């Protein structure tokens, strides 16, 4: 464990085609990565969350736990297994964006 590092799967929705896909999340600076899975070498994406607006929570999905990241390219749907789990990593996200 690190400070304002945190590593985990969430599910998130797709662009386009907005199927639901459980991914790796890595957070470390102000880089948010996810990747196929915990031990894939590299990255699908690399987020930078000094481009992130907000962090909030969505109560409009077919999952229970889920919150988005909003960037002026697309916003992220992401949910958690928990409230608990969400809670998480909005709080150390928001905890980001409010360093920036
Ligand atoms: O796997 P299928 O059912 O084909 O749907 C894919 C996955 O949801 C992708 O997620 P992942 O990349 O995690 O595999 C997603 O890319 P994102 O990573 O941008 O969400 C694609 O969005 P579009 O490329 O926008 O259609 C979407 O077409």
């Amino acid at each position: 464990p690190s400070l304002g590092t945190k590593e985990g799967y969430l599910t998130k929705q797709g662009g386009l085609v907005k199927t639901w896909k459980t991914r790796w999340f890595t957070l470390h600076r102000n880089e948010l990565k996810y990747f196929k899975d915990q031990m894939s070498p590299e990255p699908i994406r690399i987020l930078d969350l000094t481009e992130c607006s907000a962090v909030q929570f969505d109560y409009s999905q077919e999952r229970v736990n889920c919150f988005c990241l909003v960037f002026p390219f697309r916003t992220f749907y992401l949910c958690a297994k928990t409230g608990v789990e969400a809670d998480e990593w909005i709080k150390i996200l928001r905890w980001k964006l409010s360093q920036i």
